[PDB]
């Protein structure tokens, strides 16, 4: 499912991202954007042979299982496939593992290079929710 940027807010509000360990709901959806275009079924394989997954481009190099990373962890306890369904609720709870565990947001490169330190809140601007 491909979500547009109001839907995507609401539904990111509704499963408890706005303000989750302090980042406000534009930062979420300005993370989407970059990683995914809002895309759930978005895939992209990384050098090591790992694979990001879903419309947050979570890695299975630490936090899910694709059968294919060999000495990975599933730390968020999914399959990847998980992941890509239209329904985020997946993505959003592995998110808020990944979030709590020390780096913030900046374990999102797009996030840290393309939303940090700009008006985020600019993503949500107009939306009703
Ligand atoms: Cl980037
Ligand atoms: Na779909
Ligand atoms: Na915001
Ligand atoms: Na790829
Ligand atoms: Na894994
Ligand atoms: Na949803």
């Amino acid at each position: 499912k491909v979500f547009g940027r109001c839907e995507l807010a609401a539904a990111m509000k509704r499963h408890g991202l706005d303000n989750y360990r302090g980042y406000s709901l534009g930062n979420w959806v300005c993370a989407a954007k970059f990683e995914s275009n809002f895309n759930t079924q978005a895939t992209n394989r990384n050098t090591d042979g790992s694979t990001d997954y879903g419309i947050l481009q979570i890695n299975s190099r630490w936090w899910c299982n694709d059968g294919r990373t060999p000495g990975s962890r599933n730390l968020c306890n999914i399959p990847c496939s998980a992941l890509l369904s239209s329904d985020i609720t997946a993505s959003v709870n592995c998110a808020k593992k990944i979030v709590s565990d020390g780096n913030g947001m900046n374990a999102w490169v797009a996030w840290r290079n393309r939303c940090k330190g700009t008006d985020v809140q600019a993503w949500i601007r107009g939306c009703r929710l």
